[PDB]
RNA sequence: CAACGCCAGCGCGGAGGCGUCAAAUCCGCGACAGUUGACCCAACGUCGCCGG
DNA sequence: CGGCGACGTTGGGTCAACTGAAATGTC
DNA sequence: GACATTTCTCAACAAAA
């Protein structure tokens, strides 16, 4: 009942998404954008109420002056970086910018302290602004739900997700980091929701109750076919394939009657099921998420449920997994592991999980070299796509300047040689090619033929690139989850450090390395995705109730476990092995990190 | 011709098809907790500065 | 040609909050 | 009255540009 899971079923690809589903997705999108605009108009009001007090106004003026000076100096140092191919300008502007940034930071802290001091005096005004936002959200509910064909479950899902997002943005900006809500362009993707409410004195929302299409207490919302997993797992793969092809009925939301009223509307999505929830689970909700890859729009419906815990374990080795992104002969070495007891690696994972020695107590995890090649092919083909888009932009501009401006078929802004010359995305060229293939403009036959030829070629290349790279990335994640499943299956405890890979990626610009080498390293880290491997290991260990421990990452790479000495940062950590200063031994950083990891785990 | 992508969730492997205004599904194995937003990075195209 | 940077578009990698039900007003 | 929908809200403090 603590442990939440999500059972995902994959909607049939031949399913033509009904107009109701797309209208609901668009309503959810528009609602999110309206909430974003409400947040912008709330931040403006709160900034104004802060600026009302004169002390904060003076501090903000000082901050603005320092901002202007710092912007000038930063432009200067960027110019110097361009002039001196060094990434470290060596100009007086560098020290000037450092001092100006420190003074600006102190000014911002002074303003923040003044705000904190004056907060209690402005408590009523802040409360009123918050009340205005909340009442605007209630009116948004009435606009979209009471009168607006958006199912209240989708509205509540979007509003709860947005409120969580604004809470996390406020928390991020409490720590002093850039964080602000952004808009997104409608893409045909999104999610709709159904909340199954269980009041007091109601039966548990078990899969058998939900599957009961005739008398189930939640027929009006959701109907998910269900086989008992005891029966389900026994049968063949083909039998499960055929028996999982079932329709799920969701409550999509209202539709507008010609008389001006609403009529409830359900969708019957034909989904392929592969796995069933436990008969003890409480089905909390359901979501139909529409995602896009290439030109293709796919859909998956996930039934969220709460499962009881099956009891912790205490029989197995302790395993320490230390993350990395070192290139190697066989592939990126994502992580190195070491165990207190020897491990028998399954033959299917022989390449992926490698052991250094016959003791088999220490080894590494290797992303295959083929995944890297299959991801690099995407860049190879995006080169062709963008060259082709540039060529068709040239042709369109040439034809337009020969034959003058052409009226838009139905677009508000007429297409002209200038606007086409300023078009960037291939979306616009595809849209024009579609609009013109049917109804070419005056003397537009040749240009429409070329436009459609380009759009055919580009769509083919787009599908191939996006699908190839997506399949390669999901193969990588499949390998990550195979490794995580193995470890959570054998391990009695799993040791992971709390090393924020997000910070590692962000601060890589200060690497004192050539930016090309920084970009090679960051591309490798992205392709191997160590943070995904660690998250998978932690998740698999949590599901199987295998205990996990987190050790501080401070000193893991520098400190030599045998030496006990923290080597300096310029000890050639990029290459291996690294020479310890304390004893002059060429120790390996990965093995030492794992050893200190196990030590710090046991000490805790 | 191949390669690449698609063909009842996802990945790997095999058979048979389709070439995007398309098609067609079938079989074995493994894993599977997902939605959101924020941030960062990368790729690609065009360009600028400096240097060989 | 390579080092440094701008612009724009497109998409992925990391980290984390969350996964509810009482009250109310209909048919 | 059994069922579907409305409702509830705790809060500031962001960076390069």
């Amino acid at each position: 009942m603590t442990r939440v899971t999500v059972q995902t079923a994959g909607v049939h690809y031949k399913w033509q998404m009904p107009d109701q589903l797309t209208q609901q997705l668009r309503l959810a999108h528009d609602l999110r954008e309206d909430l974003v605009t409400l947040e912008y108009e709330y931040e403006d009001a709160v900034k104004a109420v802060w600026s009302s007090y004169p002390a904060v106004a003076a501090l903000e003026a000082q901050v603005a002056e320092l901002d202007e000076r710092a912007s000038e100096l930063a432009s200067t140092v960027k110019e110097e970086k361009s002039r001196q191919r060094t990434k470290r300008p060596s100009h007086p502007a560098v020290a000037q910018l450092a001092e100006t940034r420190a003074q600006l930071k102190a000014a911002k802290a002074s303003r923040r302290e003044a705000i904190a001091s004056v907060r209690d005096e402005a408590t009523e005004r802040l409360r009123t602004i918050s009340d205005e936002r909340y009442a605007a959200q209630k009116q948004l509910y009435r606009d979209y739900c009471t009168d607006g064909l958006l199912y209240w479950a989708t509205f509540n899902a979007v509003l709860d997700h947005h409120k969580t997002a604004v809470k996390r943005i406020a928390a991020h900006r409490k720590q002093g980091r850039a964080a602000q809500l952004r808009h997104h362009r409608w893409d045909g993707t999104g999610t709709i929701s159904v909340q199954l409410q269980r009041q007091a004195t109601d039966p548990a929302r078990t899969p058998a109750i939900i599957a009961d299409a005739d008398t189930g207490k939640w027929r009006s919302s959701l109907i998910v076919p269900w086989v008992n997993p005891d029966v389900w797992d026994t049968m063949d793969r083909a039998s499960r394939r055929k028996a999982g092809r079932v329709v799920i009925r969701m409550r999509c939301g209202s539709s507008r009657n010609p008389d001006g009223t609403k009529t409830s509307e359900w969708i019957d999505v034909p989904v392929q099921q592969h796995r069933m929830l436990p008969a003890d689970a409480d089905i909390t909700a359901a979501q139909l998420t529409v995602r896009r890859e290439g030109a293709d729009l796919r859909a998956t419906i996930g039934i969220t449920a709460k499962i009881p815990d099956q009891g912790e374990v205490d029989e197995g080795p302790t395993i320490a997994v230390h993350l990395g992104w070192r290139s190697s002969d066989h592939g990126t070495v994502v992580a190195t592991w070491r165990s207190t007891e020897p491990l028998d690696i399954p033959e299917t994972l022989r390449g992926v999980i490698t052991t250094q020695s016959a003791e088999r107590t220490v080894g590494s995890i290797v992303v295959p070299h083929r995944i890297e090649q299959r991801v690099h092919h995407h860049a190879t083909v995006a080169s062709h796509r963008d060259l082709a888009v540039d060529s068709i932009r040239d042709t369109l501009v040439a034809w337009l300047t020969e034959h003058g401006p052409q009226p838009h078929p139905y677009d508000g802004d007429p297409i002209t040689a200038a606007s086409v010359q300023r078009w960037k995305a291939p979306r616009r060229f595809a849209w024009l090619a579609l609009q013109w293939r049917d109804t070419p403009p005056p003397e537009g036959a040749d240009i429409a033929e070329t436009l459609e030829a380009w759009r055919r070629a580009d769509k083919k290349l787009w599908l191939e690139s996006e699908h190839g790279r997506g399949r390669a990335l999901r193969h990588r994640t499949d390998l990550h989850r195979q490794v995580a499943a193995y470890f959570a299956g054998v391990a009695g405890r799993i040791v992971v450090d709390d090393s924020d890979i997000a910070q590692i990626a962000g601060t890589a610009k200060h690497s004192e390395l050539l930016t090309d080498v920084d970009r090679q390293i960051a591309r490798r880290r992205a392709i191997a995705a160590p943070g995904m491997l660690r998250a998978a290991i932690v998740a698999a260990a949590t599901r199987d109730e295998v205990p996990t421990t987190t050790v501080s990452h401070t000193g893991l790479s520098r400190v030599h476990a045998a030496c006990g000495h923290e080597n300096p940062a310029d000890d050639r950590y990029l290459m291996q092995p690294v020479l310890c200063d304390g004893c002059g031994r060429t120790y390996d950083t990965d093995l030492s990190a794992t050893i200190l990891m196990l030590q710090r785990a046991s000490a805790a």
